[PDB]
């Protein structure tokens, strides 16, 4: 654990304290006959590192709906805020993830901050249901399978497999 | 921020959410839709690293007296106990650091384990009070001083210096 200088108030003597661990603050400083003392930032504050600071830090201000907390205010963290699952962060607030239609799919994944990117299901591909997330998916390999293909398929739909 | 796999209850799909930073613990567990909820340790509890658990562990007992605190009970930390300075720890408890005496010093300074350890001023070097922190001390070199030694010294008092 580190440690920091302090003047003592009633001698003038510049001590060599032990720094107090992340969480907690200092709430008496070492004198020469006696150790420093830590305590647990109180409710709504934090420290994040090993300090020698005599009050924590106060956490910022609740999420502004619709966002929620990812990190809460706790002893060693600020609240942090965040677009909820579904939604991407645009300019304000948060809107929900594109919804990629029947025969397109998710290219890339909807994160907090950006949204989903679909492409067109890619030939030999399909996707049957609106979806934020889903990938297009690969027809049923009707050879490896024995069978033919009674029905080809489309970007919507799997082609059919079966025998004549 | 490191993160866990977790059962869900209600579907029994295998999660992968995100850990909670050292002194909060998961009090709600990521869902399909929902992220994990950290809480801050309650009093009287921590946890040291960014974790997956649902409690946070019990702080050690108080120190025995008359150990006291050089860590608290925080969120972060257990507390943890030691001899108060001036003492050191043998067997049981904390006993009072030696006390070298007038013509010896300290040659080894008295931690919270181990005790002081003194040695006899040596030869042009004297302690003239009791202590259990403070060296044996260089006389006042006269010549330097353009006086001359009027009364030596002893392991226990500096030279006298002056002239004729």
């Amino acid at each position: 654990i580190g440690t920091y200088r302090h003047v003592d108030r009633a001698t003038g003597q510049v001590l060599t304290c032990d720094k107090c661990p992340a969480g907690t603050y200092v709430s008496e400083h070492c004198t020469n006959t006696s150790l420093r003392v830590c305590s647990s930032c109180p409710v709504g504050t934090f420290t994040r590192h090993e300090n020698g600071i005599e009050k924590c830090h106060d956490c910022s201000q609740p999420c502004p709906w619709p966002m929620i907390e990812k990190l809460p205010c706790a002893a060693l963290t600020d609240r942090e805020c965040t677009c909820p699952p579904g939604m991407f962060q645009s300019n304000a607030t948060c809107a929900p993830h594109t919804v990629c239609p029947v025969g397109w799919g998710v290219r890339k994944k909807g994160t907090e901050t950006e949204d989903v990117r679909c492409k067109q299901c890619a030939r030999g591909t399909f996707s049957d249901v609106p979806s934020s997330v889903m990938k297009c998916k690969a027809y049923t390999d009707c050879l490896s399978q024995n069978l033919v293909v009674i029905k080809p398929g489309t970007k919507e739909t799997d082609n059919v497999c079966g025998t004549l």
